[PDB]
């Protein structure tokens, strides 16, 4: 068995896990939830709920770096929020594939922080429904396929989880950045 | 990543999902549960519990068609029921393989309607036990392997789900049709 | 579909399932939990909690054999315990690979007895965290990858399960055997 390799979804994790961060409040410090680094500019999606009633927002990467974050705006209807941080050289960004089409049955990992936690499941249906366990911390976290490509943003029917389609999430983010 | 394909169980879904239907009661209309189209003749398995206290039974396919259903009979012990609908040309039937032998560890999708929901898991043991989440709607629904072949009929120990072996379910159906 | 083979993790099950046993108390007979046969000498790991308040310990293999077990010792901090049974010829032992490195994302089956139950999931994080459902019986049971190699010992955050790393578990066992 030492020769053979164990079936795993590790590749996807290495690709997307660095992009997913912990979100915090701020002396008093509390843990709010998860978030995702979209682009180099330093824009980060997260849930509207974590941001609310936050005086100071803090973000923590998997490599150890720690930033102060600015609230770019939110969207009540989809429970989303965007944040901004000063973009150093070589920020870890969540892999995105605008071309990929999410089909029902696709393997999906859910990444967040109910430390960092990776659950597995499939696309139950396409709002997006999945049976990868979604708790309080991994809300605002990522949801990617086996390739690692972003498929959705976890949010908050037992055993049933909800993610916002990445394309829709992408569009919402662009508008918030604008408006 | 755009070149590579994401691991998925979509093939199985396309093969078996059309066969799985929504079951209803009937002005008043209520949602009862799930069901499975066995053959062209128009016989459909479902749980005994959904059928009980139903004045009018209605069935809804994934292509949009909608029928009035007749209760062929039930079986108290296994909580099963069979239904009949007028068979149009080219009814979607659940793939069955009498030859296939269900082994423990086999990948299995659970199909039903706690809209339509697909959960994933494995055969925990062979009554048949699985860790694909089973709620109220997907009871009466299908349980198929990766190939799409029917493995069991979901029914109603947290995290633990129960399906009736397809062979046994097949035999029960034949008898009800007779008796 | 009869030609093609359904994706499954059965191979792993046949390799590791014989090694996992049921643990019992003893006229009065009660079911305590699960356990794992480490080596030919007849040493078996299990949780500290099942052993406590046990007057007589009994072990049951998947081939039908049944032994009286001796408590080699326990470890309060890690909730572990080791047991001894007279080693007949050709005891089923849990496959171990000291060389294998558990990566996050690895497919993992959890084996125990909330009869014998096999749940599936992945390594959520490395204490070891997994989303293979862990109940009361499968505590003290095994946790192996797809190859079948031992990865951890299940123990007792919904949807989140904990296993003790096999290497650490191995070291603890050696010390208990000594001390
Ligand atoms: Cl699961
Ligand atoms: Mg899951
Ligand atoms: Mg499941
Ligand atoms: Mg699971």
């Amino acid at each position: 068995s030492t020769d053979e390799t164990p079936a795993s979804y590790n590749l996807a994790v290495r690709r997307a896990a660095p992009a997913v961060v912990n979100v915090y409040n701020r002396l008093e410090i509390r843990t709010l939830g998860s978030g995702v680094i979209m682009d180099q500019r330093g824009y980060i999606i997260t849930n509207k709920h974590v941001i609310n009633d936050a005086d100071q927002i803090i973000v923590a990467l998997q490599d150890g770096r720690v930033f102060e974050a600015l609230l770019v705006g939110s969207d009540s209807l989809t429970d989303l929020a965007v944040l901004k941080i000063n973009a150093t050289g070589g920020l870890p960004t969540i892999p995105i594939n605008a071309r990929r089409v999410p089909h029902i049955g696709d393997v999906v990992l859910a990444i967040g922080n109910p430390g960092q936690t990776i659950t597995q499941g499939i696309i139950s249906a396409t709002f997006l429904q999945t049976d990868a366990s979604i708790n309080h911390g991994n809300s605002g976290g990522a949801l990617v396929n086996s390739l690692g490509e972003l498929m959705g943003i976890n949010t908050l029917p037992e055993g049933i989880g909800f993610a916002i389609p990445f394309q829709l999430a992408t569009k919402i983010m662009d508008k918030l950045i604008r408006d």
